[PDB]
């Protein structure tokens, strides 16, 4: 709205003109402050969360590095994230480079302009204060000191000549501080713009060249996936086409048939049969047989621990049990102990009892 | 080809119901549950990079709004709205770009890595029910069978039926879940490469839009960063000028004396202005001081420089001034008019003598 006219002629003159004119400096300078420090809290709020940011990127790479851990070593995929991987972690220490220049450019233009920057104006605008009141006081004294008996207007003109000029080097400093606080102002503003976009330059280019040196292992990664992807494809169609065959053709619902196998020491041989507890309630149950140097043992599950039904074979007898309910019965007799088995056909009875007719055998 | 979740699977094992194959069996469980958990791991610190993230590009895009605010201040300067309108355009750009970046890793993310543990998982969550319905009713099958009583030659027929399909259904799926978890081998492999080059490829449309926008801008920078050293020279030049003078004025100049009234400027002839102090016209008693002019052949104040003029002499023509050596205040002197009188007092002899010759030659001028 206003034009400022802080020369020092209107300096010199003390014109109202010139008192506005410093007004409108003040209410400039006092938002130039809060549009500063506001700035260097959105600063906060920037770097604050650009380091959480950045934080989280680098947990997200090594989840990254966890995910592809499992299984086994795999040439093509550790070749992947060795170069990929290193590749995201350069871009995130880039990106905290771009934060610290960011960072040193709030300090050294914006925050040492509210501080350091502004102290001469704000030490020249007390002074001039200061003089302005001193010389409204010697100006009206000087005025109203009768003429009827006096020295002591003498002594008022003495005064309000110094405070004239004492104000006058007070309207002149404070004014020079003024022209240089406006050319700081936008020289600091402009420098710190400037700083911001030269160091989305150096970030953007460190990451763009690294990723450019990248670019022929990514296409050949593709291609690569992708004709993979096609011959993993094919396999499985191979694979279902075999499955398809196998289940019309060449398995069938024939029950597994251990073989007696020479093992070392001695006659081998494991399969599944029912057995009869030896508590009250005589539970048949269905568990894993293992014929082994000369004991017969079982398990329920891979590496449980053997129980031993028969401590020694070759001091036992093997009969049927024509006097049992349920089918394909046999009995295993030792000296005090006797243990009851089942077979689940006809053919896996005769199987097992010759089998352990053998291993009777020393 | 190689095996590694396929590495212990034998057919020889499966055909035998062997408790060895059911443990193979729940080793490829255990290891597929583990890549659940990772993966599951994995979407989650997802998430955590993208509400991050999200949350980065907002406070930035403040900052540079602040950016704007701080710079709309003071008198406006062209310079400085070309700078702050390349640059903040740019640096918006570069959150664009970042927004669209994230966007692209939340893509793939939910692509190959969301899809893989849902739905990628399915076919095998589907096999391994049908492989344990099958291993259960080959189990009730087997009991049943061994339950059958003796002379129950019929029941023996139909008992020994269902056991034989219950053996060669319980194959048939041991085959399908097989080829489930060949599948899912190759899916965690192909679907994480996948994964982390589409990461890379969104990194790279990033970066070398960034890097695109900011060469573009490339001659404007280091011309800029020409203009802002010397714009800094010449403000050193200037503010030594500056000090030269006022060391001149405090120097080669005033005793301390009042500025005399000035004469300037052509609005209706020539003008003159200064302070005065005035007593208030009604035996008020109100010595005021206030900034007078010689305008337009009036004599006129103000207070501050907004104010709205008072007149005090509508016409030169129609005034007398007066000394007033006789006075209760020192240098003293009248103003009459027609309408209008006014006691007015300077603040030296000087400016006494300076003001009163300035009004006759007013009102002598102002008959021309």
């Amino acid at each position: 709205s206003m034009t400022v006219k802080l020369d020092f002629e209107e300096c010199l003159k003390d014109s109202p003109r010139f008192r506005a004119s410093i007004e409108l400096v003040e209410a400039e300078v006092s938002e130039l402050e809060t549009r500063l420090e506001k700035l260097l809290k959105l600063g906060t709020g920037l770097l604050e969360s650009g380091r959480h940011y950045l934080a989280a990127s680098r947990a997200f790479v090594v989840g990254i590095c966890d995910l592809a851990r499992l299984g086994p070593p795999e040439p093509m995929m550790a070749e992947c994230l060795e170069k990929f991987t290193v590749s995201l972690n350069h871009k995130l220490d880039s990106h905290a480079e771009l934060l610290d220049a960011t960072q040193h450019t709030l300090q050294q233009q914006i925050q040492t302009l509210v501080k350091e920057g502004l102290r001469g104006f704000r030490e020249a605008r007390r002074d001039f204060w200061r003089g302005a009141e001193s010389l409204e006081a010697a100006l009206t004294h000087n005025a109203e000191v009768p003429r009827r008996r006096a020295q002591e207007a003498e002594e008022a003109g003495a005064a309000l000549r110094t405070a004239r000029a004492g104000y006058r080097g007070r309207a002149l400093d404070y004014a020079l501080q003024i022209n240089v606080i406006e050319d700081k102002r936008k020289f600091d503003i402009m420098e710190f713009v400037l700083r911001l976009v030269e160091a989305q330059a150096t970030h953007f280019q460190q990451g763009h060249e690294e990723l450019s040196r990248l670019s022929q292992y990514r296409k050949e990664l593709g291609a690569q996936l992708h004709q993979l992807v096609l011959n993993s494809a094919r396999e499985k169609r191979d694979m279902e086409q075999r499955h398809v065959l196998l289940k019309q053709k060449e398995l069938g619902g024939e029950e597994p048939e251990p073989s007696l196998r020479e093992g070392p020491g001695g006659l081998v041989m494991e399969g599944h049969l029912f057995k009869r507890a030896s508590n009250a309630f005589k539970t048949w149950s269905r568990r894993w047989f293992t014929i082994q140097s000369n004991q017969l043992v079982y398990q329920k599950k891979y590496k449980d621990p053997v129980t031993v039904v028969v401590d020694d074979l070759r001091l036992c007898t093997v009969k049927l049990c024509p006097d049992s309910e349920r089918r394909f019965c046999f009995e295993v007799v030792s000296t005090s102990k006797s243990c009851l088995l089942q077979a689940d056909s006809e053919r896996l009875l005769q199987l097992w009892v010759s089998a352990v007719q053998s291993s009777i055998a020393s």
